[PDB]
């Protein structure tokens, strides 16, 4: 897929919000556990996410994400527009699973999770085809 | 530098804590704004930043930051053993100063400056030249 899509998405875990951000065309993810599901959480998680990466555009399963003005706000401001996803939302659901009891709070566990999950080599890993996939394109 | 080397300190601003990861070869900037200067926000930090990029190596400039319990476990788990980041630090805290007045809250204004500061042609980017270390590293 194109470089500079991203997918954003939240899902819900013992009574939090955890903001998972997929790079479509290469399965990498970046996770915060926010401590709600607002458009103010949204926007500062796309603007710290665009100063790390270059984002293009963002897709969702969720299209009312995007509708508060925080949040058009920092694509305004970031030059941001609007399968895999699938996959990499459950091997991570599955992987938080697994590390769970090896922490007690579960952003812990989430970033454990992300690590493991951007780091598996399936041979390169998510995190190997992400700085492969940006390089070549700035090539 | 080696591409796996990174240098992390805490900056003061308006009452508030801004951790900053400078990945050393590259300039590129990571930050932050944390409530407290904390073992456990380090901790949680260096787990975030270990899944994002391949970090092997932490420097700082207050060695005590790395005492507590919390960032020895998160250094032991993600594998990670103990000029530039002056004039970095110096280029982020200009950055923000500059910015400041866009935003309501200072975090905002931290990820504007980390944004502007990641892509900034100086003839290639921080955020172009970390992505180029660590591919090429990888080949
Ligand atoms: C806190 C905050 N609120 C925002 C917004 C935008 C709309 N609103 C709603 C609103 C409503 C009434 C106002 F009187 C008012 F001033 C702003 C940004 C925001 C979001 C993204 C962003 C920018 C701003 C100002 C500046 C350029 C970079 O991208 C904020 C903002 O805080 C979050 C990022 C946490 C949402 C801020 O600190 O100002
Ligand atoms: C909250 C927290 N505390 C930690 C630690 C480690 C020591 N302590 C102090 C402590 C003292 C007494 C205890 F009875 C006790 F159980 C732990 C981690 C922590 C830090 C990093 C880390 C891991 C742990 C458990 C697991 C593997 C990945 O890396 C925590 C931790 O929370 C922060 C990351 C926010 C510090 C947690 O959620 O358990
Ligand atoms: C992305 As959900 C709020
Ligand atoms: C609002 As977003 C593109
Ligand atoms: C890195 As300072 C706490
Ligand atoms: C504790 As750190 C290397």
């Amino acid at each position: 897929c194109s470089p500079g899509i991203w997918q954003l998405d939240c899902t819900h875990l013992e009574g939090k919000v955890i903001l998972v951000a997929v790079h479509v065309a290469s399965g990498y993810i970046e996770a915060e556990v926010i401590p709600a599901e607002t458009g103010q959480e949204t926007a500062y998680f796309l603007l710290k996410l665009a100063g790390r990466w270059p984002v293009k555009t963002i897709h969702t399963d969720n299209g009312s994400n995007f509708t508060s003005n925080a949040v058009k706000a920092a694509c305004w401001w970031a030059g941001i527009k609007q399968g895999v996803v699938e996959s990499m939302n459950k091997e991570l659901k599955k992987i938080i699973g697994q590390v769970r009891d090896q922490a007690e709070h579960l952003k812990t566990a989430v970033q454990m999770a992300v690590f493991i999950h951007n780091k598996k080599r399936k041979g390169y890993s998510a995190g190997e085809r992400i700085v492969d996939i940006i390089a070549t394109d700035i090539q």
